[PDB]
C-alpha cells in the first residue's frame, strides 16, 4: 500500500467584498499485489551456476 | 429602493462520505429615480375641468 494526493482550490467572490477560498487535499490509498520467487537447481546439471553471491540487506 | 433575492445552492460529495452542501442566498438592493408632475390650468379657457376628485390615501 501506498498513498498519494490530490489537492483542489478554487475561489468565490459575492458583493465584490468576502472572498471565499476553499482548499480541499484528499489522500487516497493506491494497493497492489506482489509476487516474489526463487529459482532453484532442479536439473541437477548446469555449467555455471550463476550469480555468486547470497547475502541481504533492507 | 426595493430589494431582490438570489438563491444558489451546489453539492460536493468527498470520498463517498461526507457530503457538503452549501446553500448561499444573495440581497441586494435595486434602486429607481421617479418624477411626480402635476398639471394646472393655465390656459384660462376649459370646456370641461377633468378628473373631479381631489382626495388622497397612502
Amino acid at each position: 500500500e501506498e498513498g498519494y494526493n490530490h489537492l483542489e482550490c478554487h475561489r468565490k467572490c459575492t458583493l465584490k467584498v468576502f472572498c471565499k477560498t476553499v482548499c480541499e487535499d484528499v489522500f487516497q490509498v493506491a494497493k497492489a499485489e506482489f509476487r516474489a520467487f526463487w529459482c532453484v537447481a532442479s536439473s541437477q546439471v548446469p555449467e555455471n551456476s550463476g550469480l555468486l553471491f547470497g547475502g541481504l540487506f533492507s
